[PDB]
């Protein structure tokens, strides 16, 4: 119990420190006192074209961050979500419990339509929502570790939870959604205003965990900042300071609030190079982790086999409660 | 080989003569040389809100009516949709294959959303045909027998399957459909111009293979002609003339043209009275078996665990294939 639900996409060889940060930093504090799933969630990745051999790889190089920062297979459950077929079960029900206008109102669904062109969007980007419901529901979640950029989708989840609930009483798990307030949103280093994406142009303000050490270390000396000479956090006002800030503060442990105190007299320069040496002493032991999972597979294989079968143990346990509250045949 | 695949929702408590003359009677005549997969397909039952009890009745009353009307469990494959995981996780996949543009353009869920209203228009009702793409594809399905209100559907499936196959080449079966021309639409008795459907209205022109036959018989005598006086096969001109033609012809068996020449001389009153004791002979052995078949229940559940299992055996290798060529981790 404390059952603790969270997902990662499979669409690129590298997280960021958005998802590092915003996500799996709050699971790895999480998984020693609460029961966890971790997912990558390869049904969700090909809502858009995916090269085949790359999303293979990209899963295992996902689920292989998972373990590399911090992860505890012994302790978390971690799993390929195509493997758990319970997911698209309940992902088809839940449709039925989704109204078509509240799907039509995702703020995802809308600019992923934008980027992907229409007549040209698919349903898949539609469902998507009605999916993710499915992966947290599955499980009984009681609590979802996520960054700001997924609360529009869980309160879906938790709407459509609650109207199946009214009319088949105590069914689900209604989650509560747990989102960090420092990193709910790690900021592009070029455009302090926009959150770190892969979908951001150049990758000039994207920070990739597996990316060359002295090449992030570059990106942040050449994050944009402001005027002030002044080191204060300040989000709204100061955009690329408070980021900057941020970062250090979550890679290092120490509270930003001492940080600024620390940083009287200083300027801009050292806030990026402390920044730059703290992100390179971050990624370097993930790294040799990831390297090592990728070079000698079989440890990985065993621990995704594992979870999908405990995954599947608990999953399908769920779509047979809701089958007959619905009058399934058996 | 000669992989066929059929479905009907378990929607009410009996089949009308539309589902029989239209699918079924079809069913019967291929199951000997073609190798088939007949559905009762409760997952899309929910598309609308279904009382527990009922679904579960009508999803076993479904199944007895397909014993009750000719198909032979020992030559064809019964089997209940939700019993068969593969159907929603191919689902999952082929809508990220349908256009938005695509599925919204359904007649069926234009209609289906009129009558549910707007907002309470749900994702599932959306979805439908992408749901139903899924249910012929997972098996190979080289033709599918349905009646002419299923046609735009398939064609959907069809686009689906070939736009798959043209990423992954020789993936899917493109599937052939296979829509008789005498009985492709039965129409209601008291509106020949509507096709008969248990949304009519009142259930006066409506014949429903499990109900009173004295009643059915009713019914059919107070069935909408013209004044002409001639029977002659016309349906443009001629809607419930030829609607009775139709019936009276697909339940005994003889062709229209030579009722129509038997007929010559004979007024409305014969054409009625022979089409209802035509009716009548044919639906007293249907509920006799399917009376049986209900108090005796161990028999239909044995059919449906057998079917489960080789719908299951077949569908499983599909989907296996399909997150194969999409390069899912297996
Ligand atoms: N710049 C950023 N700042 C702060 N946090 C961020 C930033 N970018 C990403 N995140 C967080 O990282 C996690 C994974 O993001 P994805 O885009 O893979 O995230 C996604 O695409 C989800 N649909 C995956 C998913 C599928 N099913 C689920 C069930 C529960 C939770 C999540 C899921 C997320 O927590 C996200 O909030
Ligand atoms: N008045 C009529 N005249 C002639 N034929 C008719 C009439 N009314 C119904 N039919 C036919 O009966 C079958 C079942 O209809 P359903 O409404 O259950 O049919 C439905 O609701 C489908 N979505 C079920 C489905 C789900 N998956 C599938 C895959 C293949 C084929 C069918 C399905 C159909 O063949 C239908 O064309």
């Amino acid at each position: 119990s404390r059952r603790i639900f969270s997902g990662v996409q499979p669409t690129s060889d590298s997280l960021h420190l958005g998802n590092a940060l915003g996500a799996v930093a709050q699971w790895v504090g999480l998984q020693d006192d609460h029961d966890a799933f971790f997912c990558v969630v390869d049904l969700h990745a090909i809502t858009i074209p995916q090269d085949p051999e790359a999303l293979r790889r990209r899963t295992l190089i996902t689920a292989a961050q998972y373990l590399a920062l911090g992860i505890d297979p012994g302790r978390a459950t971690i799993f390929v979500q195509s493997q758990v077929p319970a997911h698209t079960q309940l992902a088809w029900v839940l449709g039925c419990f989704t109204g078509f206008g509240q799907a039509s109102r995702m703020t995802q669904f809308k600019d992923k339509s934008a980027r992907q062109g229409s007549e040209a969007t698919t349903v898949g980007l539609f469902t998507y929502p009605v999916l993710q419901a499915a992966d947290v529901l599955a499980y009984d979640t009681e609590l979802v570790p996520v960054g700001e950029d997924q609360r529009q989708h869980l309160e879906l989840a938790r709407d459509v939870a609650q109207r199946f609930n009214s009319r088949f009483p105590g069914t689900l798990v209604v989650p509560d959604v747990l989102i960090p307030k420092m990193t709910a949103k790690i900021y592009d280093l070029q455009d302090p205003t926009s959150k770190m994406s892969k979908s951001a142009g150049t990758d000039a303000g994207l920070i990739n965990l597996l990316d060359d050490p002295a090449l992030s270390a570059k990106k942040i000396r050449s994050a944009v900042t402001d005027s002030e000479r002044d080191i204060r956090y300040d989000p709204d006002v100061k955009p690329g300071v408070s980021n900057l800030l941020n970062i250090q503060s979550a890679v290092t442990g120490t509270d930003i609030d001492v940080l600024v105190d620390g940083y009287a007299g200083h300027g801009y320069g050292d806030l990026k190079k402390d920044t730059a040496e703290a992100v390179v002493e971050f990624v370097n032991p993930i790294q040799a982790r990831v390297d090592e999972l990728t070079a000698d597979p079989a440890e990985l294989e065993a621990v995704l086999a594992a979870g999908a079968q405990r995954a599947h143990d608990v999953a399908s346990k769920t779509v047979q409660r809701v089958y007959d509250r619905l009058g399934f045949l058996l």
